[PDB]
Formats: structure tokens, C-alpha cells, sequence
């Protein structure tokens, strides 16, 4: 029961409740119906303090949901820069690949998040990684008309 409550508290940004639940033995790597962990939900919903506590309590930084996405994929998607930086510092795989062949750099390029692109590049993101349709992150940025990102990535092509 505590795993479900932890998923719910982490998603709802309930800092105090997350701490209470963990002190009561809640499984930090509990899964919901879609394969999300509390770290996935906190990362996606922009809950920085919870992301940090979950990691301290042994949340798997590279947990993959049903689609193969890590918390870093989700943070790069919604565009939470500080959460991306925290995930990276805690050992997130910068080049994690989901089922679609998509890396966090692909994600940031698609959603037009330039500052996240730059942080991912500094952390060693692979600019030559191709998704299942053969697209690099540069291809994606160009295709979706995000010119600032396309230009930075083209310096590495």
C-alpha cells in the first residue's frame, strides 16, 4: 500500500508526505500501471526537492518505464533544466535509449529546449545517435524548425 501512496505523493509534489512514507519503509522504486517510478513522476511534474530526496533514498536513476523512457527522458521533454542537471549529477545515463530509439538529446531537440540541449552536450550526449527512423537529434531539430538547436548541433556534424 505504501508504494502506491509514495507514487501518489511524489506525483503530487507532497514533500513532507514523501519523507514520512520513506521513513515508514515505502518502496522508493514502486511501479505504477505504466511502469513509472516515483522518480519518473517527480521529474516529469517539476518537483525538484522530491527528485533529490528520492535519489538519496536509492531511486534507480535509470529506471525505464513501459516505453523505455528514463526520468531524464521525461525531464528533457517537459523542459525542467535544474531537474535534468540533478539527474545527470546522480549518474543518469545521458544516452539512454527508449523503445523508439530516442535519447534525451533527441527529446530536447524535438521540444525545442536549447538550454537542456547544451547541458546534455556538456554531459557527453551522443549527437550521432539515430532513432528507429534513422534520425539524429540534429535531423529532429531541423525537421521541427528549431533553428537555434539545429545550429549548435551542426557544429558537431
Amino acid at each position: 500500500d505504501l508504494g502506491k501512496k509514495l507514487l501518489e505523493a511524489a506525483r503530487a509534489g507532497q514533500d513532507d508526505e514523501v519523507r514520512i512514507l520513506m521513513a515508514n519503509g515505502a518502496d522508493v522504486n514502486a511501479l505504477d500501471d505504466s511502469g513509472y517510478t516515483p522518480l519518473h513522476l517527480a521529474a516529469e511534474d517539476g518537483h525538484l526537492e522530491i527528485v533529490e530526496v528520492l535519489l538519496k533514498h536509492g531511486a534507480d536513476v535509470n529506471a525505464a518505464d513501459r516505453l523505455g523512457d528514463t526520468p531524464l527522458h521525461l525531464a528533457a521533454f517537459v523542459g525542467h533544466l535544474e531537474i535534468v542537471e540533478v539527474l545527470l549529477k546522480a549518474g543518469a545515463d545521458v544516452n539512454a535509449v527508449d523503445l523508439a530509439g530516442v535519447t534525451p538529446l533527441h527529446v530536447a531537440a524535438f521540444y525545442g529546449h536549447l538550454e537542456i540541449v547544451e547541458v546534455l552536450l556538456k554531459a557527453g550526449a551522443d549527437v550521432n545517435a539515430q532513432d528507429k527512423f534513422g534520425k539524429t537529434p540534429a535531423d529532429i531539430a531541423a525537421d521541427n524548425g528549431h533553428e537555434d538547436i539545429a545550429e549548435v548541433l551542426q557544429k558537431l556534424n
